[PDB]
């Protein structure tokens, strides 16, 4: 409890003192940490270097975060920049006997920093200028554990030096469990790395050859990363350098050993053409195989290596496309079927023509796959009814083909059940024949498929089982109200982005077609202009939420037009009506009136409110999470006590709101959550915000704004200092207008006490000048009388 902004959090079972600087713009590490702290962030700020006393009297810290101080040249932004590279002091971590996390991630550090304490288990140098490693400046850390010194010197963070690595350097740390050696132009692996291994990232460097006696002693290894080595760049969007002759990664057929307890292993982008089943010869539990970015469009229709993976759960083969080979057909080897405990098997980038039903026959007998992705292969003809055979299947993801009719921070439908993913194809016309056999699809994706079609009830008649409809991107025409009506088990329907046939006018727009549907639950409708509606109204007696964003509503409750008043009024029971981005500039009195009694979520952000009535709110005895963000309102209620007593999630974000009311929060208890950021508010009296009704709020928000922290509030100066609400960026975002020297300032670190305070001036001076005139006068009597 200070003036830092840095978060703070308690934790006693865990004897957890968490104390965040995210993000906050330090120039040196603040005074008054308090000692039970152990865990420190200094993430992006302008700390210069690193001294011995800033760590000094602190024992207890056990995660120090240092990371991205300030990044390389284009590895971050270009606003914040740095005169030198860090520099560490000798000795400035030895202090730290309970230390077992350091983070020193882009830094721009030219040596691993010497001086580190034993207890040290993790370690990270990423995004570093360290390009060489010695087992002298390694010797200190025989008791790490993780060590990640990637990211040190490609094609971002240059060096124009190849990574060197002196005979075992890696050798003496046998309590070194993984590492990742990534992004650092590596030539050839460093042997010999520890026998303690579990996880090797040598991915994204510049390896060409692999030794027979390279991963000899690695017998616990579980996670082995070499993507990237001679990698397939073409037409790549980063600078590449591929290998020589157009040659793949050479590995021996005898290489992967010694590795038993491998479970995961990609070879992404390695300009791989053949993969000898010799590979997978001793590994047993291989639970990832990635085989991305390769020339393997040859060894798929082969694939005699699949019959050493029994145990195999994810297999990615995408982009394994030859250039200028359009196939007519997608060839399949039957060792597909010897992969009992397939799950997850992406083949993306396999461009072909047409998806016929027996293509998939060794597909048709794996009780364990989930996840079948065919998309980005520019598939023209298939036929959907073949997709009856994958029932038990859990995603069928056929997206952008022309379908017709490592802990590192940087510095759907899927719950509902099976489902057809149709996003992006070439279906300008819904047929009842070509969704035949498709019962048990549990959702459907048409978003961005542009089909202009007027719907009757007649088009989605097999899908008896639909509950979730994606209808995005497309020209719908509202004509009939009996639109999704065969849908009797739709519970979400998305008809967002719609609005080519919705722009325009004169033609009808049935929007009561939710009457026929019984068990809908949610409803999407954004970015639609609807700007007219033949319907007055709008039916459900099971809609509960409905986003009715991003529309025309100033037309459709324009002054005098009491049509359109009523159109949510028969949604008994809607609960979420998220009708926003309408341009809506003033509020008609009388729809409120007409709103769902069961309403609970309100939000009306990005609308342009000049002046939004509050004494209308009564006639919502639901209202609960009243969401006025973004928004030109300019007076706030008299007294929300009188306005709502259930309303407890107000937002009044970005608006421009210059002074509360004198009784704002006055008897106002059932508030728990209230947003005040980036507004032009000036002052915030007692009387409006009592310690009664502060005593349960949530979370409040008063950043960003222009609060002037003068003296003529100055028990508000000091309410910030004793109370506790939670107000968060509290010391680096909520600041002051002035006057004059006080510009800049945080309102935690103020303490004012310019103006007089309980009146002992005006007794002091009354008591002067009683005391001057009265001897004046008793001079003058004495001298009278002699």
């Amino acid at each position: 409890p200070k003036t830092l902004p840095c978060d703070v959090t308690l934790d006693v079972p865990k004897n957890h003192v968490i104390v965040d600087c995210t993000d906050k713009h330090l120039t040196e590490i603040p005074g008054g940490i308090p000692t039970n702290t152990t865990n420190l962030t200094l993430t992006i700020n302008h700390i210069p270097d690193i001294s011995p006393a800033s760590f000094h009297r602190l024992d207890h810290l056990v995660e120090i975060d240092f990371r991205c101080n300030c990044v390389p040249i284009p590895l971050g932004s270009k606003n914040n920049m740095c005169i030198k590279r860090l520099q560490i002091k000798p000795r400035s971590f030895s202090g730290l006997t309970y230390l077992k996390s350091l983070y020193l991630d882009g830094n721009q550090l030219l040596e691993i920093p010497q001086g580190l304490p034993p207890s040290l288990q993790l370690l990270s140098l990423e995004a570093n200028n360290i390009f060489s490693i010695r087992k002298e400046n390694l010797t200190e850390l025989a008791n790490i554990e993780i060590l990640y010194l990637g990211q040190n010197c490609y094609y971002r963070n240059p060096c124009y030096v190849s990574y060197s690595i002196e005979k075992d350097a890696f050798l003496n740390l046998t309590k070194l469990k993984v590492l990742s050696l990534k992004d650092n132009n590596v030539t050839a692996v460093p042997t010999v790395l520890p026998s303690t291994l579990t996880e090797l990232y040598l991915y994204n460097n510049m390896i060409a050859k692999i030794q027979e006696d390279d991963f000899n002693n690695l017998n616990q290894l579980q996670i082995l990363d070499l993507s990237g080595n001679c990698p397939r760049c073409y037409n790549a969007p980063f600078p590449c350098a591929p290998c020589k002759n157009n040659s793949p990664l050479q590995i021996p057929v005898n290489a992967f050993d010694a590795l038993t307890e491998l479970k995961v292993l990609r070879l992404h982008s390695n300009s791989l053409q053949h993969v000898p089943p010799r590979w997978f010869k001793n590994i047993n539990k291989l639970q990832e195989l990635d085989l991305s970015q390769n020339f393997l469009a040859k060894e798929i229709g082969d694939a005699k290596f699949l019959h050493f993976l029994p145990s195999l759960i994810q297999l990615d083969l995408s982009f394994n496309f030859e250039l200028q080979v359009y196939r007519a057909s997608m060839n399949l080897s039957q060792a597909f079927s010897s992969l009992k405990s397939l799950k997850i098997l992406r083949i993306r980038g396999y461009v072909f023509k047409e998806l016929k039903s027996f293509n998939l026959s060794p597909l048709h007998n794996l009780q364990n796959l989930e996840v079948l992705d065919l998309g980005t292969n520019f598939i023209k003809i298939a036929n959907l009814s073949m997709f009856k055979q994958f029932k038990r299947l859990k995603v069928i993801d056929l997206s952008v083909n022309k379908i017709s009719p490592k802990y590192a921070r940087s510095c759907s439908c899927y719950k509902y059940g099976q489902t057809l993913d149709l996003s992006k194809n070439s279906i300008f016309f819904v047929k009842s024949s070509d969704f035949q056999h498709l019962s048990f699809l549990k959702c459907l994706n048409l978003s961005g498929n542009l089909i202009s079609q007027t719907l009757n009830g007649s088009e989605f008649q097999p899908l008896a089982e639909l509950r979730y409809l994606d209808f995005s991107n497309n020209r719908l025409d509202l004509l009939h109200s009996t639109a999704f009506e065969e849908l009797h088990k739709l519970e979400v329907l998305d008809i967002s982005s719609n609005s080519h046939y919705f722009q325009s006018e004169g033609i009808t727009h049935m929007l009561n077609f939710t009457k026929n549907l019984k068990v809908l639950q949610k409803l999407m409708m954004n970015d639609n202009d609807i700007s007219s509606s033949t319907s007055r109204t709008m039916e459900s007696e099971s809609l509960r939420t409905l986003e009715f964003r991003g529309n025309h509503l100033d037309v459709l409750w324009r002054e005098g037009d009491n049509r359109y008043l009523q159109l949510f009024k028969n949604l008994l029971k809607l609960e979420e009506l998220d009708i926003s981005k309408n341009s809506l500039s003033f509020l008609p009195s009388g729809v409120f009136d007409g709103m769902p009694p069961n309403l609970k979520n309100l939000s009306l952000a990005k609308n342009g409110l000049k002046s939004f009535s509050w004494k209308k709110l009564q006639c919502l005895k639901n209202l609960e999470t009243l969401d006025l963000s973004h928004n030109q309102l300019t007076t706030v209620p008299e007294r929300l006590s009188n306005c709502s007593r259930s309303l407890k999630n107000l937002i009044l974000k970005n608006n421009q709101i210059r002074s509360l009311t004198k009784y704002f929060l006055q008897d106002a208890f059932q508030l728990r959550y209230l947003d005040l950021s980036s507004n032009k508010i000036q002052m915030i009296q007692k009387t409006s915000f009592p310690e009664n009704v502060l005593n349960n709020l949530k979370m409040l928000l008063l950043h960003h704004n222009r609060f002037l922290c003068t003296c003529d509030a100055v028990w508000f100066v000091w309410w910030v200092n004793h109370t506790e609400v939670t107000i968060p960026y509290l010391a680096t975002d909520v600041t002051c207008v002035g006057p004059g020297a006080h510009k800049g300032q945080s309102v935690i670190s103020l303490d004012l006490y310019t103006c007089e305070l309980d009146l002992t001036n005006l007794i002091l001076f009354s008591l002067s000048i009683s005391v001057s005139l009265f001897l004046m006068v008793m001079m003058t009597a004495s001298h009278l009388y002699f």
